[PDB]
């Protein structure tokens, strides 16, 4: 059966306040509130993380039993809406070893995986991935286009023992390949090793926003490929089209 | 001194032309070339790891073919869980030349197994399997194999007059006679049951939960002296800088 | 030789008056005297068994209080994981006089702390703590402890010239100087007061079997019980053993 | 890992430019190369063997000087008393760069001597002594050193936190701290006892009744891990041969 | 005359109770109390000597915080590189109180440092470095430090009105204003450079491949004229006895 290292899905009330741990790194980081915004699939499925204030950092993180994705595959995925239409900002995930002391969270703080949406602007609307691999923070060489709409999208990287990746939106392949080609780490042949982690021990939301709004649900670390994609239809895929319908009825309203 | 195999791993990608997978099975796990994460020397303590968990593994090399019979066979490897394994095999066999090599399995016809196995904290066992009338018997004797992170040195010597020992890092842990240590018959005795017509291939053929074992420095010979030089100048040389390498990454850890 | 303290559990239940369960807590794990499923010999290898999965333990023995301050102290004891332990401490602790049994807890100020200590294929180690300006200080040295099933013995040796020496099955594994050895903010080895020995830790898998307990200060004393107590035990569990692994398959 | 001194004897006669006969006596006993009588590799166990009874023996070589202050020290090498020795040393001492080495003999200013000692029935000892103070200071613990046919590795590490470790074929025998197992202060403490401002040169300097000692790969360094991998590769490497070529001859001898 | 701190371990081991050792690697080396081989008076010029070589340093010292804000600072030491170094720093660190004295090292943040370096046959340098807008900003000036093995005095006088001065030996060798002689701005005009809220802790944060440097006589005030005083009165009392028992060690050697 799949492991499930993670998943966090926001059904229980309030629950997600003993789950989660803000970051006193600083004093003035901005505030997440749960919320399922002014249009959703469904009022209660679509909460999720919110931010709620405009230029500010953001640094919110939760724990889960420690792993390695020593020798197998690592799947990361969540959906995110920016249902503001941002102009300028992160929508992405960091997985940190056990050793992050989560009251201190930065965005220096040393990760090992770094995945998903920034936009910044006309120009930036770029999916990132960032392996950290001998006290580098490596980005990958190829160029994903983000979702910018203000719909949810769904998110997910695949990261394999052969070290071979692939990245998906909306449960659909956009990019692949192998890590010893899409990034810089060393000369030659590669390490077969690299793509490895002795440890995983949190998930941190740590970004940037300009205009505030955007939520983040439906958190899923696995093992499994098939897995992910289920619980992606299962989700993101369930909220999609009543999304959708509402929204428009939103906009025609508005129209008139 | 007859050297039947002997493999180091040390020319590059240099193996791949020496070994061969298995297609038994479609979903085998893979070895990939590593000297993993601490080390004695980041090249020499290059070796076959297993890349994969919980899967089945199955690849050999051919060597020359060559009987023991009349002869000392020494059968040596080093095998290093650095993953701190929980479950999982460690042994080699030795197949007669008439296996294809692109379908061995854990059901192929072998002439000798040996090594470490570990299956939970119940199970920590060094295997000596004959195989003889067409049953592969076990050993008898209880023999603690290793179960830290470092590298150790495996050797098995059977000699023509039915005797054996076994080694971990250079020293004694077992000996005794097949006759008397293993079940091949009701009383004494068949004289050639250490004997084979026939040895042309060394397999890795072996299942794993956690994943991350590496072996190196292979050897078949028929010198017992030589086998111990080779053990000394392979693991005995692995040794001290390998500990030193991970007490500092402990250490760091620690901080 | 002086003998502070030794239980050998050798006089039927007569240790039911020599050992005392804190109170501390409600839900700490029962101790039960027992030789288990094997052993050497059914009477003398009897000693005190973990009997519940899962649980905090918590029992003392006290015995008239000493100091070693100018001598050499020695503590030694047998421990047997019978069960195969995946995660669980195997070690003792010795108190001041004024600890309360009745209330004796992880946290309760010991002066020093040895032995075996068990969690998961990662760690299998042997603690020395002192305590030491209100800190319990851990040796630096990795002191690998047995993992199998038989009975070991651990002894610890501490000097009045603060050299120390730790031992496995009476033969050496460690030693050196508590200076260089342990991170101490002339006599760090010294207490004023030793009353209490405490069994007081933690188990997942139960089952484990404490046995020839020895406060002495003399090493070769320590060693010669060794012999007369692990080592009479050793061969006769051993091929116990063996016989019932070889039944089983 | 810095290497101060090393010294095989591989290169032929090489090494008579490397080494010095002191002239401070006309009748010093004389050293011959030879792998003597048996041996694991005739060549690679070539050594300096004493060859005269009842006599003095005084050669030595230099080397870079250095200093051994902040640092490890590690001074480690083979002796092998092939005669089966009733009395005469075997240890090596390590001397300033003031020594003349034409001059060299028994009441020479040494840093460190260190290494087996044996005479009769009664003493079979490893000596390490420290110069101090203007006095030579003898350890107080008592090691036992070998006293077999067979090739032995001597080693003694020195730290600069005062404390040391001696071991024999590799494998420690003795360890403590300088302040405890010698003299040198009526307590505590010169933390710098262990450290000498210079090393220049290494001297067989000692006496012998039956002859016959070959001494063999000899090595001066600052990493105990490497000091072990050499051992490995040397020692190591001699042992098992050695001692089968030994075995044979002895039988021989019996019929 | 403001003394903030003065140290100049005359109290026997007392010292090990006002200097706490980093801990944020287990590998630093170890200060330990000497007045090495040389000296004007075996008491008095005992100071904090690094004792092992190739190593990183982190020993502290914590006083009743002050700012210098409208005042004179004053820092003094005494260094003396007994060991004829070769690559090694001789400076100290004033930080902010805000330490952690147990997690003290290269990357700490501190306010000021101020002392000899030298690497090589190119560096014989005293640094000033002054931290400011998140930046450590080097002096420009080239100042010339010692490099035989004898002890100096270092003064480091830093003025309200953004002047400064470093003498060596208690006489002059630089001076100027903060604004020309560092790279802090383009142009003209920030009168507070020279000042900070708080210093809590002095220390001895640096790198060393050969080790023996001896560091004395510490002392941080708000009074050139008692600096001058108290230099005349440690490293001027030294001075002459030093250099002649030295005489007479070299003048013992060359014969
Ligand atoms: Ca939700
Ligand atoms: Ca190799
Ligand atoms: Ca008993
Ligand atoms: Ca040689
Ligand atoms: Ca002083
Ligand atoms: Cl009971």
């Amino acid at each position: 059966e799949p492991a499930v290292y993670f998943k966090e899905q926001f059904l229980d009330g309030d629950g997600w306040t003993s789950r989660w741990i803000e970051s006193k790194h600083k004093s003035d980081f901005g505030k997440f509130v749960l919320s399922s915004g002014k249009f959703y699939g469904d009022e209660e499925k679509d909460k999720g993380l919110q931010t709620s204030q405009k230029a500010r950092f953001y640094a919110l993180s939760a724990s889960f039993e420690p792993f390695s994705n020593k020798g197998q595959t690592l799947v990361v995925q969540f959906t995110v809406k920016h249902e503001q239409n941002i102009d300028c900002g992160g929508g992405y995930v960091k997985l940190f070893p056990n050793s992050l002391d989560q009251t201190d969270m930065h965005g220096d703080s040393e990760y090992n995986i770094m995945f998903g949406p920034d936009i910044c602007g006309p120009g930036t609307k770029k999916v990132h991935v960032i392996f950290n691999y001998k006290g580098k923070n490596v980005l990958i060489n190829k160029d994903i286009r983000c979702k910018d709409d203000e719909f949810t999208h769904l998110y997910t990287l695949i990261v394999r023992p052969d070290n071979t990746y692939e990245v998906k939106i909306d449960n659909s392949q956009v990019e692949s390949g192998s890590l010893e080609d899409d990034w810089d780490f060393l000369p030659g042949s590669g390490d077969p090793s690299i793509y490895a982690y002795d440890n995983f021990g949190v998930l941190g939301l740590d970004l940037w926003q300009v205009k505030s709004g955007t939520i983040f649900d439906n958190f899923l670390i696995t093992n499994d490929e098939a897995y992910a994609e289920e619980f992606g239809n299962e989700t993101w895929g369930v909220t999609k089209a009543a999304e959708k319908q509402m929204k428009d009825k939103q906009d025609e309203e508005q129209r008139l």
